[PDB]
């Protein structure tokens, strides 16, 4: 089928985002403007929703839940994937995780031969979970992504710790974790797995070379 | 490298031998006499020692660990294995599960172009585990496990589920499931996994097709 | 408070049952006619409801999940808690494994000091889950259990571990386990957990002596 | 049997001591110089060894393992330990965390009724195992501990993260993880758990009483 879906999932911080940007650096994808390449990355975490006036004021004050599923504009995730699969340009937009809030500036997806949709609930509704061809689930111990999240979020310390243990480690538990079940292929680790970005890498270019 | 080795581990009845020989039945190398194929199935339980008289006389009263490394011909398995890789001819044994014996006659196996070797332990030792070029780990439950076990096991039931109390069990957790850390590649649930199964018969075809 | 509460959950065949009654007979409790008892045991499986003809017809086909929440009278369950709590004599109703019915006769539970409620639901619903003074869990591993409860339901083997792999593993996962977090007191193992039965019949003790 | 040993283990953060400490404050014991206490904490961190000159070198580059069992002065707390349950006066340690060494004056530790004995470790070896009348586990998952972990010690983050990942994790894994199968009671969380600690504080009052 082309587009080819591949879906990767894994919590926040689980290497699922380092893994694709490894396979697009192998396939020397990373090293060609947006519009001429054939394959191309997409994470979830670009449909964050808007925030209100009031869902912004609980966020700064920590209490806001970006790990619930109800956090994330399904339908425009849903609309835009349906357009890539069926081949078409669409336009995609970008969040800005200090305000909480979508840039002035979509970006433009033109037709890929493989698209890697990656984020923490890309399984979680049926709907989005069969339109992938294969499904990749990064399985990274908590502790381990707690740390790498945390060294990623100090560019404050209580308040990232304070959320963690208030709103994204439920909700992880409660929502993405069980969709581990749909992944065809468990990837443990992250990017530090080159064996398993290899043999991905190599699916991939079978599909491009038209090798299937 | 040639023959490329695939090390497939996983708890006894996870499914890494139904997917083992699911990969032979796609590729057609099942409908193949032995000499003439190109991808061969290795099971570590070839490498069962011949038990001693008293080894043998525990064994009956299901109080002889199968399970333990101890158990296993591990010189006997590392020089096979060792020849394989050097493209040679080997013999190897056939293991009798009834009467806990080695059998008269051993199988020849030709120089392959893949070696599927699949067992409980084939991680467990370094040298062993080094020799890989894949590394598979099929992750299925224990209760699943023991509920397959338990039904090709009938074929006395009380002492099925005392042994695998006393030592299936504990074996399991402190030699076999430890060695999932080595798994490039996590395959859930088994034979049920046909994008897994899939995915690996393609690379394998790659290998074979001399598209690496 | 009297009746003191003691909710007492697991899976099924995990020693919740085992362990209430090992706690009644080291009270010497099991060697006195109903009536004149100080503590009681209640099993959640009284309260199963009784099938229209059609799910019992998928019963007897294995098709009927009875370890869904939706399996047990609740409304019975509550307003029997609801009765034992405000120190009154209840009728309780018996039910039968293998008819999938609950039997002409009831039991009449008489005011206790005490009262063990076990059950793989008992902490489900946050109305009867409020009721207990002391939550207890018994944390016993899956094959474990499988293997307690297939040797307790030969009493057809390939039906019970069908059903088991269609039903009771799912629900426990879906419904049951996620309880645990519920727990004051994990007691591992079961039966087998000498010392952690003497503390709780201690504990016992010292409410039935005034001792608290 | 006297001095009444009640062992507590757990990883790091996971409340085992905060739980002692909340046993002590309920007793009201800790408003009692040492000296006339007849309930006592002693921690297995008082026991960690004198490093030599490039054991404290490795420290300070984080490169030296705390959490390995050799990282303690396991024949000093055996030896302690024997000395308190023949009901002898004690000396005891203090270990500077900061210093990596061990303090110039000693805690004199008098006879007591009951003594809590907290560490990561106590269940590791069977000589100090064994001598436990009470073995509790405080059962804390591992990203929770790491953010207490984390908290507490920021009074580097870069390192206390490296270190973590290279030696606490892989540590707590192969040596306290494994020991949770000796604990009699299982205590979820830590010092949240209030229903958990009263039933403890209850054991221990039964025992100064003499209820037992």
């Amino acid at each position: 089928m082309r587009p080819f879906l591949i879906g990767v999932s894994g919590g926040t911080a689980s290497g699922k985002s380092t893994v694709c940007e490894k396979i697009m650096e192998l396939l020397g994808q990373n090293e060609v403007e947006q519009r001429q390449r054939k394959v191309v990355i997409l994470s979830q975490d670009r449909f964050y929703k808007v925030l209100t006036a009031e869902q912004k004021a609980k966020a700064l004050k920590g209490q806001y839940n970006f790990d619930h599923p109800d956090a994330f504009d399904n339908d425009l995730m849903h609309r835009t994937l349906k357009n890539i699969v069926e081949g078409k340009t669409v336009e995609v937009p970008t969040y800005d995780f200090v305000t909480h809030s979508r840039l002035p500036e979509t970006t433009v997806v033109y037709p890929a031969d493989v698209v890697l949709f990656e984020g923490i609930l890309v399984f979680y509704s049926q709907e989005i979970r069969d339109m992938f061809h294969l499904r990749l689930f990064v399985d990274t111990d908590s502790d381990v992504r707690l740390s790498r999240r945390v060294l990623r979020d100090v560019r404050d310390l209580e308040q990232i710790l304070t959320q963690y243990t208030t709103f994204v480690k439920p909700a992880f538990e409660e929502f993405c974790l069980p969709t581990k079940k749909y992944a065809d292929v468990i990837i443990p680790r992250g990017v530090d797995n080159m064996v398993a970005i290899n043999l991905i890498v190599q699916h991939i270019q079978d599909i491009l070379n038209g090798d299937i």
